[PDB]
């Protein structure tokens, strides 16, 4: 890994820390394009990210993405996803081919069909199929929470609020990874996300982010 701990307010855009995703589409099942202008700063201290249409049955989305790696430790997010149906926003580190690397990644995924629940999931080495969904006692959208992720060797637990939901012992990812943020409307997942009624603008905020090494 390249990065080590740090704590991230978001008083401004640090170019040292992160950078945006531009100019082209994920494809699959993602229905739109990663648009710079899609991720920015509030006069409140946030992030930014936003779902937007330059034209008739087309969107842009935004992706937030560190410079750096990390490895095992604590990952906390303070935020408010979006609500809508047919979108997502999550909270995720990733690495994959394109990085040269088998694709190990860990999610904190919000289905903006409903704002009352959290899924977790995890790939290692392009094996997925782990999503686990859970009951917030909330509506995420309202009010901003902090969601965690303890990766360890061994293990990977995920938390709400300070509170332990969920844990993972098997077949955990290796790789170290970027951490990354983004917010989309997709296309091919229906049963999943519920069809996309092209609602925009729409806004996923983050209020502070911290990752301790461990
Ligand atoms: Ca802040």
């Amino acid at each position: 890994q390249t990065g080590g701990s740090f704590y991230e307010p978001f008083n401004n855009y640090n170019t040292g820390l992160w950078q945006k995703a531009d100019g082209y589409s994920n494809g699959n099942m993602f229905n739109c394009t990663w648009r710079a202008n899609n991720v920015s700063m509030t006069s409140l201290g946030e992030m930014r990210l936003s779902l937007t249409s330059p034209s008739y049955n087309k969107f842009d989305c935004g992706e937030n993405r560190s410079v750096q790696t990390y490895g095992y430790g604590l990952y906390e997010v303070n935020m408010k996803p979006a609500k809508n149906v047919g979108i997502v926003s999550s909270f995720f580190t990733y690495t994959g081919p394109t990085d040269g690397t088998p694709w190990d990644e860990i999610d904190i995924e919000f289905l903006g069909k409903d704002t009352t629940k959290v899924q977790f999931n995890y790939y290692t080495n392009g094996v997925g199929n782990h999503e686990k969904i859970v009951n917030l006692g909330f509506d995420a959208a309202n009010s901003y929470h902090t969601y965690a992720f303890d990766w360890q060797p061994n293990s990977i637990k995920w938390y709400v609020d300070g509170q332990l939901k969920h844990t993972a012992t098997t077949q955990i990812p290796q790789t170290p990874g970027k951490i990354m943020m983004n917010l989309w409307n997709g296309a091919g997942v229906d049963e999943w996300l519920g069809s996309y009624n092209g609602v925009t603008p729409l806004y996923a905020h983050y209020n502070w982010v911290r990752y301790t090494k461990r």
